[PDB]
């Protein structure tokens, strides 16, 4: 399945190479209280915004994590960044985290859109279940995650309430 | 298919993104003489090596072109770096170009490693075959590509020969 090796890409070419790394830099940005794991959106419909603030407004920006940098495949210093956001509710910080969508997603949403991709518009929603559940069988047997990694998938809705649902059990 | 995934994953997610821009980027570098495409090297072993220099000595690298940034996925300003590498013949310089490995070929790799990823050690060439197959397929009907992107496939021998080639064609 396409779900399943894009499951695999995202272990493979980024999990596995930023989550020993992340703690290191979210100490280093430390020393507004950013909470210790990366908080990894997954929204079952594929619609992936590029801003998250456009996704919901109590869900903004406050700035980058120091840069990751390593030299991969003939590329010198490629470059893994990631953003600190802090969770509004009610003009209240309720939680700031290291958040991001799952960027596989925008791959089977453009797969579904293109007629030489071969699987149709209809088939969105079980090739993200299929990504979200090799996403999770993966991430329970990686050594690289040691309570490290939040995945936070779902179906539309208020999306800073469900990413502080999760924040709220830690 | 899961090469055939990742082939559309390497298009969506970044030669879709990276390619319009990149005539623009080695203009400024060039105010020598950098070639003006993406010379991406496919080897069908799956054999990727982060230092292209490791692979051929006569491949030296030369320097990073102006980096490409984007807010992506609720990442604020993700970055994409290319590299200009240099190709030898005989101790003199005989071509300059942005030179790299396609990435998914390190998920195929490791994805053949893993007892949990599906495909055996056996099925590594073929996943490969039909990675660049489809890879070609979606360039040559992609309008981002204007002579501007070049795909060198190999199996295994001197790969800044093997570059030279293609870059002596034009
Ligand atoms: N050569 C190269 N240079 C790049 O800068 C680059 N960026 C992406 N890709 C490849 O394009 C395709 C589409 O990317 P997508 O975002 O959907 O997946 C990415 C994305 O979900 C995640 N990832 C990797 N690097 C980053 C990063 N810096 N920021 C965020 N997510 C990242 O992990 C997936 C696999 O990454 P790669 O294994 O490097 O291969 C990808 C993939 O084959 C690249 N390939």
């Amino acid at each position: 399945s396409v779900a399943h090796g894009l499951a695999w890409s995202y272990y493979i070419g980024y999990l596995r190479l930023i989550l020993p790394e992340l703690q290191a830099r979210i100490r280093t940005y430390n020393q507004g209280a950013v909470s210790q794991r990366l908080y990894i959106l997954l929204p079952l419909d594929c619609g992936v915004p590029d801003n998250l603030s456009m996704a919901d407004p109590n869900i903004r920006f406050l700035d980058k994590l120091p840069q990751q940098t390593a030299d991969r495949a003939g590329i010198k210093d490629r470059v893994y960044s990631n953003s600190i956001y802090e969770l509004l509710e009610n003009g209240q910080r309720a939680g700031t985290c290291v958040l991001e969508y799952a960027t596989p997603l925008q791959t089977l949403f453009a797969m579904s859109q293109y007629s030489q991709a071969g699987f149709s518009r209809e088939d969105r929603l079980e090739q993200a279940k299929l990504f979200c559940q090799t996403l999770e069988d993966i991430l329970a047997d990686a050594p690289e995650s040691q309570n490290n990694c939040r995945l936070i998938a779902y179906q539309e809705f208020s999306l800073s309430q469900e990413v502080l649902r999760h924040l709220r059990q830690e």
